[PDB]
Formats: C-alpha cells, sequence, structure tokens
C-alpha cells in the first residue's frame, strides 16, 4: 500500500493538470500545463501524449493512467528542458534561485513550504552554491 502522504503527493501532482477537478485530464488541460512550462504543443501532439497512456481508451487521462505516465525522455527532450529552465530562471542569470523556484511552483499551482523549497534545492544542488544551474535542473527534472 501507499502512505497517505504518497497518495497526497500524487493527488497534488494530478490536481496541477486536472484544473477543473472533474477527475480527468483533457488535451485542453494538458496543453495549458505544457504551455506554462514553455512548450507549444499542437492539439494532435497532446492527443498523442494522452494516447500513449490511455489504457481505457476514453481519450483522456485518469488517475491510474497519470501514475503510469509519471513512472515513464522523448518528452523531457533537450528542447523541452531548456524551455522549462527558462520558465524557472526568471531573471535569466543562468541560475534558478530558491526565490525563483518557489515563485514558479506557486504560479504552476504547487504550494511549497520553506522546508520543501530548501530540501528541493539541497537535493538538486551538486556544487553547493545554493542555486540550480541547467545541468542540475536536468537531473532534477529527470530524477527517479
Ligand atoms: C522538461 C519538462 C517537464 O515537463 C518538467 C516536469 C517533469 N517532466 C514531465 C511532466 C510532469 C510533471 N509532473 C508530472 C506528473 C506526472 C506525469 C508527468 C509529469 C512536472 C509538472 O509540470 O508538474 C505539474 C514536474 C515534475 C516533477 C517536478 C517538477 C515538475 O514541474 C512542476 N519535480 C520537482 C519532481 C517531478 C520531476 C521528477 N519527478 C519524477 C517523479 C516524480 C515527480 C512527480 C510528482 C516528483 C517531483 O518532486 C517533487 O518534490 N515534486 C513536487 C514539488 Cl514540485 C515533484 O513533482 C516528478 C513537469 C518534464
Ligand atoms: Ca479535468
Ligand atoms: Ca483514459
Ligand atoms: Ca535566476
Ligand atoms: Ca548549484
Amino acid at each position: 500500500q501507499l502512505t497517505e502522504e504518497q497518495i497526497a503527493e500524487f493527488k497534488e501532482a494530478f490536481s496541477l493538470f486536472d484544473k477543473d477537478g472533474d477527475g480527468t485530464i483533457t488535451t485542453k488541460e494538458l496543453g495549458t500545463v505544457m504551455r506554462s512550462l514553455g512548450q507549444n504543443p499542437t492539439e494532435a501532439e497532446l492527443q498523442d501524449m494522452i494516447n500513449e497512456v490511455d489504457a481505457d481508451g476514453n481519450g483522456t487521462i485518469d488517475f491510474p493512467e497519470f501514475l503510469t505516465m509519471m513512472a515513464r525522455k522523448d518528452t523531457d527532450s533537450e528542447e523541452e528542458i531548456r524551455e522549462a529552465f527558462r520558465v524557472f530562471d526568471k531573471d535569466g542569470n543562468g541560475y534558478i534561485s530558491a526565490a525563483e523556484l518557489r515563485h514558479v511552483m506557486t504560479n504552476l499551482g504547487e504550494k511549497l513550504t520553506d522546508e520543501e523549497v530548501d530540501e528541493m534545492i539541497r537535493e538538486a544542488d551538486i556544487d553547493g552554491d545554493g542555486q540550480v544551474n541547467y545541468e542540475e535542473f536536468v537531473q532534477m527534472m529527470t530524477a527517479k
């Protein structure tokens, strides 16, 4: 079984995509999340993304399909991660600061405590400057 904290983290993640809270993720919803991350997918591209994990074949992503999508770098290519790094690196100085990380996560719909932002940074920060450079960001986004 999961812990409830695990389930909660999964629900939070899902909630970021399922904006209207009807329990499914549409191409519309997937598209607004991808765009928020600096991408510009086509309707057809979004539908393909959904198709890959659409096990019940209803055209949208439900919770369990979302979990499988989560567990599975075609998406998360270099283009996509550079675009995402840009979103996070708000002043364009080449480093994601704690302030920038927190801000952006909040913008995306995630609400992080100071401890969580701290930990996120610390677990990503290889060279110990308290900031996340591009290569660190890559590892952080493709972790697990
Ligand atoms: C390079 C472009 C990119 O879109 C960038 C992200 C990942 N991916 C694929 C999309 C994605 C994100 N979240 C998902 C959940 C399920 C399926 C796909 C996704 C995606 C997103 O947009 O969230 C809505 C994402 C995923 C992760 C993320 C941040 C993040 O952006 C907000 N982390 C800090 C990780 C993580 C990335 C690494 N990891 C693999 C396994 C689990 C988690 C998923 C919950 C754990 C993570 O760690 C963590 O503490 N949290 C919560 C605090 Cl934020 C996380 O979300 C994800 C967007 C590539
Ligand atoms: Ca929905
Ligand atoms: Ca489905
Ligand atoms: Ca910066
Ligand atoms: Ca660093």
